[PDB]
């Protein structure tokens, strides 16, 4: 009954750090779990960046929460020396959200993105078509950069990545989907 293209940006840099990236997983499954994913209905991509971007799952691959959900158990913290959260952001926009790379146009598009420190590269608020909400997670998040990104809206500000797996899946649900999940 949930039409929207939804993508999941995980940073994963040296200064994140294994552990409280796997805790930035833990955050995007239990989402997932709780969304109303599937073929007809919300579609998942998920991106994790340092330095470059990997794309863990595209719009392109089965939409179907059993398919994603394997692929995203089975990947791991990749490491990294920058926060290249631009060229993240730039990813989305040149390939990610692309309808040939199988975005649907009239499926609304959504990224929730979490990262722990200021970007490495220039930043830049994306074209207003894909809309923005920066997970900001503890004391070294730049608030002024994400709220450049998230405008009109403020950034969801996580106190550290402990918290995150147990407080930011209902924050995610509350503006995505009525809070229904
Ligand atoms: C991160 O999760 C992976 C996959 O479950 C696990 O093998 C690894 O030990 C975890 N690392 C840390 C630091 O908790
Ligand atoms: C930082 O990472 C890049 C990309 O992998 C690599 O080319 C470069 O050697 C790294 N920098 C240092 C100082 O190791
Ligand atoms: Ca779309």
């Amino acid at each position: 009954s949930m039409v929207l293209d939804v993508a999941f940006v995980l940073e994963g840099s040296d200064k994140i750090g294994e552990a409280d990236f796997n805790r930035s997983k833990e955050f995007m499954e239990e989402v997932i779990q709780r969304m109303d994913v599937g073929q007809d209905s919300i579609h998942v991509t998920v991106l994790q960046y340092s330095y470059m971007v990997t794309v863990e799952y595209p719009f392109s691959e089965a939409q179907s929460k059993g398919d994603i959900l394997q692929r995203l158990r089975e990947i791991r913290y990749q490491g990294g020396n920058r926060t290249n959260t631009g060229l993240a952001l730039r990813y989305l926009s040149d390939h990610s959200f692309l309808v040939s790379q199988g975005d649907r146009e009239q499926a609304p598009n959504l990224v929730y993105m979490v990262t722990g420190n200021p970007a490495s590269d220039e930043i830049k608020r994306l074209p207003g078509d894909i809309q923005v909400v920066p997970i900001g997670v503890g004391p070294n998040a730049n608030v002024q950069e994400l709220e450049r990104i998230g405008w009109p809206n403020a950034p969801i500000l996580i106190q550290d990545f402990e918290t995150l797996p147990r407080e930011a899946p209902d924050l995610v649900l509350q503006r995505c989907c009525s809070g229904e999940g």
